[PDB]
C-alpha cells in the first residue's frame, strides 16, 4: 500500500530541483524533508509518494468554523497518511494528531536588514517606528495570539491592528518585504529558516537578539494511526546514529553563499 | 489512589533542604524537578509522593542478566508510576517506557579545569589545553571518561562515528577505569586532578557548575550531540497523555524557561 | 445601585483609543486611571461607569460666587459618587470632600523649551536660561503661567513666601493673560513661543510629555513642593474608608509601581 | 484637658535635650517631631505633654496573641491620644487606628560602609556573601514578610532563616553594627534615616541604589477621635504654608557634618 506523504514547499526542507520539468515521481523533489522521508521509508520499510499540499497552509483554525486547513487538515480529514516537514509541535495541534519526537530543535528570532538599534524583542517592541510582521497561519501567530507575556501581548495587539496589512502569506513573500523595505520592516520567523535565509545569497539579511522560546519540528501522523511508534522508534535511531545532525550540515552549512 | 514520583538525587533539579532534618513530605526537597512536579500535578490534579530511588542510578539495562535497573528499572517493573527527573531520552529506552516531550534541551559537552589567565600589551587571554572532541580523542596526557549507567556511556558505546569510536575504544581500557558513578564525584576527580582529567556530561548541569562557586571550570567546544530529557511513564498507562499535554502547556506558558532562568541563571555566583 | 466615576481628559491618565468610535462604555478609555479604577473595582465589589466632567476643569471656587466647578464641583452637589483622577490634594478641597491617601507623588516643576546643543575638546553641554524659580522669577524675558482653575494657580495665590509672591504679582497682571485653559494648550504655547514662555505644571505630566516624541521640551530644577493626588468621595458617603483601604492594599502589592512604570516608562523615546 | 502625646527617640525627630538632666517639661526634648507637635498644638489650640513610648517600639503584631505594642498599642489601649512620630502608613495600622496625610515621604534603602558592587537591591539579594538585615517589630520588615515579589521573597527567606541573628533591636544598633561590621553587613531603613546617618561624622556610611517602595510618615490617633480631623487639617495647612519643607531643611540639611 502506498503511504501518501504530504510536504510544503520550504527551503532547504523541500524545493523542485533545477529541472523538475524532465522528472517524474519523488525524483522532482529534494532537500532535508526530502531526504528525511527516504531515510524514514528506509527504517519503516514501506513505498511513499511525496505530495505537496494544495495551499502553502501549515495548519490553524478558521473564523469560528472549527475546519483545519493546510498539512494538519490534510491529515486529520483522512486525505494524508503522514507529514514529514517543518511542522512545529504545538498546544492545539498535539490535541488532534500524533506528533513525534522533535527532530530540529528551533526558537522564533527576528531578522532585519543588513550594534542592531533592536536587538531585543522589548526594544523592538517599544520603539513602534519599524513595523513587523509574522505568517499567516503558522505558529509564530498563533503563539503570539495565546501569549499572556506582557511584551508578547503587547507585540500582538500592534501586529492585530496594524495598517495595512502587516502580515505575509509565505515566508518568502516576507523575506523579499524585509529586503525591499529598507528596513523598516522587520520579520519574525523560526530560527532555521532566519539562518539558511542570511547564509544566501545575495546575504543581506541578519538575525538579531535571542530566541524568545523554543520549540521544534515533528513528525505528524493522524490520531490513531499504527504509523506512529514505527516513526517515532525510527526518528530516535536517526538521531542517535547522527544522521539528523549530518543532514542540517549539509543542508544548511555546506554550500553557505556568502562570505562569513 | 497516590501515586508516586521516583527521581534522582541530582542539583539543581532536586536539592536538600537546608534544616531538611525536620520537613517531612515533599517539603524535604527542593529544585528543577520539584516544583515541576508540582505544575504537573497543577494543571492535572493528583496526589504525588517524592521518592528517590534506593540504587541511586539514572537507569541502563545490564549485559547478559537482561535485566533493567536505575529508575527506568525500577519503572518497568512497578514500583514506580512516573519519573519527573533529568531522564534523557533514547532509543533503548524507550522500547520500554513511555516518554513525554523533552522539556528541557541538552547537549554532551567537555568539562575541565579552568586553566589560569596567561599573563602576556597587557591584556589577559585565557587559553584551554582542548578545544574541541577530535583533539581530545588524539592526545593521551589527558584522561575523559562519562557517568556510569547513564545515557552518556551508552551513545559512546554504540556510536559508529570515528572520533566517538576512538573515544570508547580508549575508554573500555583505561587503568584505572576511568568512569564515575555520581555527576559529583566526576566534578571532584576534574577538580582535584590539576587539569589532567576531562568529564564528559550533560550541558546543563555543566553549566549549573559553571555559574557556582568555586567556578574552577570550563565547558570546552560545543555540544557533542543534541538530545532531551522527557518525563517517564510505564507502558499502557494513562497518565502519558495528561503528562504530555501538561508538558506543552507549560512550554507554550513561558514556565519552563522562567524556571530554567530561575535556577540557572538567577543563583549565579560566579 | 451603580456609582459613576468622573475623570479628566488627560495622559497618560485617560486618553481616548485610537479606534474607538466603535466601543462603547468602559473600552473607549485607556490609561493609568481607567487601570485604577479596574483595580479599585476589583478590590470592592461594584459597577463603574467612567465619565467626563462637561466643563473639563479640575475645579475650584469663582470669584463673588462661591460656587464649586470642576470634578470638585460636580462631586459636592450630588452628580458623581467618586473621581478618581489626578486630583491633587489640598486645604480648600478637603473641608468639602473627602480624600483617600496619595496614590502617586507630584510636584511643581518648569517646563521650558529644549535648547539646543552647544557646539564648544569636542563635547556638547547643555545650557538653559532658567535654571531655578528664583532666577525665573527675577528674569522678564522668559514669562510663565499655570493652568486655569488647577491645584498651583490656587498654590501661587495663597503663598506667602517672597519668591512665589512675586510670582505671582507677575502672574496676575500680565499681557496678555499666562493662564491656560488646558494643559495640552499650555504645552503647545511652550513648544510654540520659542523658548520665551515656561510653564509651571505638574512633575508626573512633564516628565511624561518631556518622554515622548517629539520630546522638544525638559525640566529644570526642582519641585517647588510636595503634594499628592488622591481619590475624591462626597463628604459622608460610604465609600471613603473602602477605597482607603484599596488604595493602601495596592501600594502594599506593588501595583502602583508596576502600573506607573508600565505607563511612564515602558512608552516612552528619545 | 492635658493631651498625652507618646513618641519614640529617634534622630533627627526626637532627640533628648544637651542639658535635659536640668530641665523638666516639654523643654527637655527637640527635633524635627517635637516642633511639629508644638505647631499642631498652637494650630488645633490644646495643652500638650510629650510622652516617650515604654519601649522603643514602633508597634506590630505578636505571636499569635493578637496584641499591639509599641506605639500603635500605646494608642489602640487608650493611653495616648495623639502619636506624633516617624510612624510609617501602612495596611495593618489603618485598620486599627486613623492615620492623617503623609507629612514626609519615604523609602526602603540600603545603607552599607563607605565601585559599590552592591548596586540595586537584586544583586544584593544574588550576593549572599554579605549580610543584611532589617529593624525588629518595624514596617520593614513587616514589607519584607508580606511581600509577594520574587526578590522580596527571597531576602525574607534569607533574614528569616538566616545564624546569628541579623535583625536589629534599635536602629542605632543598625548603624553601630554597620559601622563595625567593617562592610560586611547592610542595613534596609528608611530613605530619610539613612540620609540623615550619612550626612552625620563620622560620615563612614553611605547609601547605594534607589528606593524599593514609596511610603509616608503620618500622625497617628485612636480610632474613633475627635482630634483626626483638625489634625489632618492642620497638616495639610502646614503643607501649604510649607513648614514641613522648612522643618525638613532646619533639622536634615542645615548642620551639614560632613564635606559633599
Ligand atoms: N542539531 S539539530 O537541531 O539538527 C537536532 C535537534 C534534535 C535532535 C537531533 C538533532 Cl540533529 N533530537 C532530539 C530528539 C531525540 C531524542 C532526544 C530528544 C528528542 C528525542 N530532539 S532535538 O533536541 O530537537
Ligand atoms: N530553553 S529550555 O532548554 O529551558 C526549553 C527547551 C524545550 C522546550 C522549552 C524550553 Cl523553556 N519545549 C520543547 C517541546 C515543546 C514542543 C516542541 C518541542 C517540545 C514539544 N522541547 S525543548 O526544545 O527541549
Ligand atoms: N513611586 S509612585 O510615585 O508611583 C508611589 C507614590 C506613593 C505611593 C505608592 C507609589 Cl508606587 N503610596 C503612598 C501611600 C501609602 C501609604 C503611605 C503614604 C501613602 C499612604 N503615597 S505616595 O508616597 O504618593
Ligand atoms: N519634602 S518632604 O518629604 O518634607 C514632604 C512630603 C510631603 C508633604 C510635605 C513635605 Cl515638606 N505633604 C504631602 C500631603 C500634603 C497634601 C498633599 C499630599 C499629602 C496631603 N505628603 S508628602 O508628599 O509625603
Ligand atoms: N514552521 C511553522 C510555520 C512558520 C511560521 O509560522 O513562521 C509551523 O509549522 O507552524
Ligand atoms: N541525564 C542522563 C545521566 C547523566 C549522564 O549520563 O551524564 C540520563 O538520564 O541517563
Ligand atoms: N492636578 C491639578 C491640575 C493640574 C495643574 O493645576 O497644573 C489639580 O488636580 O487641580
Ligand atoms: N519607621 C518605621 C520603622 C523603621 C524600620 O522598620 O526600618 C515605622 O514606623 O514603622
Amino acid at each position: 500500500k502506498t503511504v501518501v506523504v504530504t510536504t510544503i514547499l520550504e527551503s532547504p526542507y523541500v524545493m523542485m530541483k533545477k529541472n523538475h520539468e524532465m522528472l517524474e515521481g519523488n525524483e522532482r523533489y529534494e532537500g532535508y524533508c526530502v531526504d528525511l522521508a527516504a531515510e524514514i521509508a528506509k527504517h519503516c520499510g514501506f513505498k511513499y509518494k511525496l505530495t505537496i499540499v494544495g495551499d502553502g497552509k501549515y495548519g490553524a483554525r478558521d473564523a469560528d468554523t472549527k475546519i483545519w486547513n493546510g498539512m494538519v487538515g490534510e491529515l486529520v480529514y483522512g486525505k494524508a497518511d503522514i507529514a514529514i516537514a517543518p511542522l512545529t509541535i504545538t498546544l492545539v495541534r498535539e490535541e488532534v494528531i500524533d506528533f513525534s519526537k522533535p527532530f530540529m530543535s528551533l526558537g522564533i528570532s527576528i531578522m532585519i536588514k543588513k550594534v542592531s538599534p533592536i536587538e531585543s524583542a522589548e526594544d523592538l517592541s517599544k520603539q513602534t517606528e519599524i513595523a513587523y510582521g509574522t505568517l499567516d497561519s503558522g505558529s509564530t501567530k498563533e503563539f503570539f495570539r495565546r501569549s499572556k507575556i506582557a511584551v508578547f501581548d503587547k507585540m500582538w495587539t500592534y501586529m492585530r491592528s496594524a495598517e495595512p496589512s502587516v502580515f505575509v502569506r509565505t515566508t518568502a513573500e516576507g523575506v523579499a518585504r524585509v529586503r525591499k523595505s529598507k528596513g523598516k520592516y522587520a520579520y519574525l520567523l523560526e530560527s532555521t529558516m532566519n539562518e539558511y535565509i542570511e547564509q544566501r545569497k545575495p546575504c543581506d539579511t541578519m538575525k538579531v537578539g535571542g530566541n524568545l522560546d523554543s520549540k521544534g519540528y515533528g513528525i505528524a501522523t493522524p490520531k490513531g494511526s499504527s504509523l506512529g511508534t514505527p516513526v517515532n522508534l525510527a526518528v530516535l535511531k536517526l538521531s542517535e546514529q547522527g544522521v539528523l545532525d549530518k543532514l542540517k550540515n549539509k543542508w544548511w552549512y555546506d554550500k553557505g553563499e556568502c562570505g562569513a
